[PDB]
């Protein structure tokens, strides 16, 4: 199954689009998951919001204006916090001549332009903005409610999941940066970009997350000392050009307005917004999951990062392991070319 491991791009009927948690269980049948991330087209006519006009009113909390720092491909940033700012001023902002997007041939010549120019003029993103803004009443893959087991486990079982599967909001501009990271717990994600320009991905197949790991932990031998999870910081750049050099495995792709991408348990991602663009996103689980947030490696750091009790998980899911669990004793490493 996708023995390439190279990121899949799916194109579902209205009759195969429909149910969420059936298709997923199709990529998977076809490897899409081994690529670590995969884009999914719904069919034209689906529209989880007939107009967005009113989402220039909605107010951004806290933008962020993004620093980075470093040369040549290995970067680390930090983030400074602007005024409260209404998603219209920010677009007008995006859209001046200090932050628009440059001119360019294809994705290949924007892509070239962001790695060039990273260390100048620095770019402002609003994210983590709680809420959807899909309509009322649409049914189909919908981000507040895709009723994974992780939602089985919060309603029938009143166990909290800390807030990773309700939805946010992110709003990019031009050169504005994801950076290496896996999603808490290493989890599942699903991003819709609603409008707007671009926002190309880079992804490392979960079989080869750990050859990121030890690359990162060689380059930032001062964070690693401080975190053994430091990645999940979301503080790390890394082009691709670094990861060619060192013959880390990858793949990347950009996802236009109206596309889903999903990022699979322990499937590294970064990227970047090629313009002024507003995405949805929310974290996941499959049965498959389960055996990933097992072993997940957690910051250490600070006092307040997202950590879920797999308790819930093997006792209901996993029966048969739950007990040689608990005693330390369900020691497995995960194959992640299989369906589960
Ligand atoms: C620059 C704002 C921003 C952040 C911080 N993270 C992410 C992810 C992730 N993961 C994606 C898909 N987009 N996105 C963003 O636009
Ligand atoms: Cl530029
Ligand atoms: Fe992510
Ligand atoms: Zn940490």
């Amino acid at each position: 199954l996708n023995p390439s491991c190279k990121i899949m791009t799916f194109r579902p009927s209205m009759e195969e689009f429909r149910e969420f948690n059936k298709y997923l269980a199709y990529m998977e049948s076809k490897g899409a998951h081994r690529a670590g991330l995969a884009k999914v087209i719904p069919p034209k006519e689906w529209k989880p919001r007939q107009c967005y006009d009113d989402i220039d009113n909605l107010l951004i909390p806290a933008p962020i204006q993004q620093m980075v720092t470093g040369q040549s491909g290995l970067f680390t940033q930090y983030n400074i916090q602007k005024k409260a700012m209404t998603v219209k001023e920010f677009r007008q902002l995006a859209n001046s001549g200090k932050y628009c997007t440059p001119r360019y041939l294809d994705y290949e010549d924007l892509e070239r332009k962001y790695w060039k120019n990273l260390t100048f003029v620095a770019p402002i993103y609003g994210a983590d903005i709680n809420g959807s803004i899909y309509d009322e009443g649409v049914d189909e893959w919908n981000i507040a409610r895709l009723n994974t087991v992780l939602d089985v486990v919060e309603e029938e079982c009143g166990i909290s999941i800390e807030g990773v599967n309700t939805p946010y909001l992110y709003f990019g501009m031009w050169k504005t940066t994801f950076a290496w990271h896996t999603e808490d717990m290493d989890l599942y994600s699903i991003n819709y970009l609603h409008f707007g320009e671009p926002k190309s991905w880079y992804a490392i197949p979960p079989e080869h997350g750990k050859r990121l790991e030890r690359l990162a932990q060689g380059f930032f031998p001062s964070s690693s000392q401080g975190c053994d999870a430091f990645l999940r910081h979301k503080m790390t750049l890394i082009s691709p050009s670094v990861l060619k050099k060192y013959g880390i495995p990858f793949d990347k792709i950009t996802q236009e307005a109206g596309e889903f991408m999903i990022t699979f348990p322990y499937g590294y991602h970064a990227g970047f917004n090629h313009g002024f663009n507003c995405a949805e996103s929310t974290n996941f689980a499959t049965v498959r999951w389960i055996d990933y947030g097992k072993v997940a490696k957690l910051c250490t750091c600070r006092k307040d990062m997202v950590k879920i009790s797999m308790d819930i998980f093997v006792r209901k899911f996993q029966p048969d392991r739950y007990q040689l669990w608990k005693q330390g004793k369900d020691i497995y490493t995960i194959d992640h070319t299989k369906p589960t």
